[PDB]
């Protein structure tokens, strides 16, 4: 019968594309007036009408099914006067999933999502397997559809997951959960069929009943047992370990902190389900860098790692940073900080940068605020430049140390966007002697 695209974004356009192709009589609906895409609708999809106005439920009940996209409230009262009349609410996710000829590895939960996600890819990558990696905010999951395709791994947010009927995945897993009930009902829709579960051991709410009846694999940061991701602490080492056995020495991972050895797990545990050796698995774990500016391993010279994290805009981003690699570090921090503060409170990095920090690097517009936030007791220098700054840090940071770019600001007083600051942060560093 008749189909109608709720919502036109990067995911509705691939609703066009698909509902077109497969010869399916559909139209679109859309809440703005002038929307981006109606120039190119208009000219590569003339057949297909496009309704831009305030939903109308009269105009939604001469479809069966509707795909919505995951930006909109599923309590707009035209979507909800559509149920009623008995049109199914479905999405992108719902389609691909009844499309799909190849397993998928389906991944919920918080921003570390994007770290496992990117993970699992990089690892089939090395493994050999032709792979797709969308979903979420990524490419949209029905443009990866391919015929080709041995393995498909898929980012899911809550949206997407709520009008998911049965993803049928090979393996599923919510990351990490801890109110806020529907948000995590939700999320918790990615294990309806699934075949395997990934589970954390460090909440127990990642747990789905199905987890006694299908294969259960488990990722934590104390020591595995039976079909358990974890650590081992042999020697003065801690090792990335599957149950009785040694994988990886931590310290070979270019990666820090204890978030990233969970997440590592996590991404370990979701390429064995599906089958990725772990020969393959492993050098990609220590080949990753980490996310573009999310406390990026840069160079190590002498000793001293060099850690790209410009994204943390914000004191809450860099008390974070200064925590999590301070933590986890033999040495001492060498922070560089600075920038616009947008009139934060730095307060709050006084403390953890008396218990991490060497010194500290200052640049930038409100270099003088944050200094006279810190006080008088940690070893302080103000510079000019960026690479003033690097060079300044590396005649602090002793063998063991990390110079640590979270610089709890803003880069537009100095740099176009903060990626720009970090791309030049890790230039000044790899041009050290």
């Amino acid at each position: 019968h008749f189909r109608i695209v709720v919502g036109l974004g990067k995911s509705g356009m691939s609703l066009v594309r698909y509902l077109a192709r497969r010869g399916l009589p559909f139209a679109v609906v859309d809440t703005r007036e002038n929307p981006p895409e109606l120039a190119t609708l208009r000219a590569q999809y003339p057949q297909v009408e496009v309704r831009c106005g305030e939903l109308d439920a009269e105009f939604l009940c001469s479809a069966r099914e509707l795909y919505v996209s995951p930006g909109l409230s599923l309590r707009t009262p035209a979507l909800v006067q559509a149920a009623a009349k008995g049109v199914r609410i479905s999405g992108d996710i719902d389609l691909f999933a009844r499309e799909a000829k190849a397993p998928i590895v389906a991944i919920t939960g918080s921003n570390a999502k994007s770290t496992v996600t990117t993970l699992v890819g990089e690892m089939a990558v090395a493994a050999d397997k032709r792979v797709a990696v969308g979903g979420n905010l990524g490419t949209p999951a029905l443009d990866l559809l391919a015929d080709d395709i041995e393995l498909y791994v898929l980012e899911l947010s809550s949206f997407q997951l709520e009008t998911c009927d049965r993803l049928n995945a090979e393996v599923a897993t919510v990351l990490n959960v801890s109110g806020m009930a529907d948000y995590h009902l939700a999320k918790h829709r990615i294990f309806r069929g699934a075949r395997q579960v990934v589970v954390n051991r460090a909440d127990a709410l990642t747990r789905p009943l199905i987890a006694d009846t299908v294969p259960c694999w488990s990722f934590g940061l104390n020591k595995p047992d039976f079909k358990a991701f974890g650590l081992i602490e042999e020697d003065g080492q801690k090792w990335l370990a599957f149950q009785f056995d040694k994988l990886l020495p931590v310290g070979e991972l270019k990666i820090r902190g204890a978030h990233n050895y969970s997440n590592a797990l996590a991404a370990l545990a979701l390429g064995h389900a599906v089958g990725l050796p772990f020969d393959a698995m492993l050098g990609a774990l220590k080949a990753f860098s980490g996310l573009a500016h999310r406390c990026q391993w840069v160079r190590e010279r002498q000793g001293v790692s060099y850690y790209d994290d410009s994204k943390a805009t914000n004191v809450g981003a860099a008390l974070a940073a200064i925590e999590g690699l301070g933590a986890d570090i033999d040495g001492k921090l060498v922070l560089l900080a600075g920038g616009d503060g947008k009139g934060a409170d730095f307060h709050d990095l006084r403390e953890p940068v008396a218990r991490f920090c060497r010194a500290v690097v200052l640049l930038g517009r409100d270099a003088g605020l944050i200094a006279q936030a810190l006080g008088n007791a940690v070893p302080l220098v103000r510079v000019a430049t960026l690479d003033e700054a690097v060079r300044q840090a590396a005649e602090l940071a002793r063998e063991g140390d990390a110079v640590l770019l979270s610089p709890a600001c803003a880069s537009l007083d100095m740099f176009k966007n903060f990626e720009e600051r970090g791309r030049l942060f890790a230039k000044a560093v790899e041009e050290l002697a």
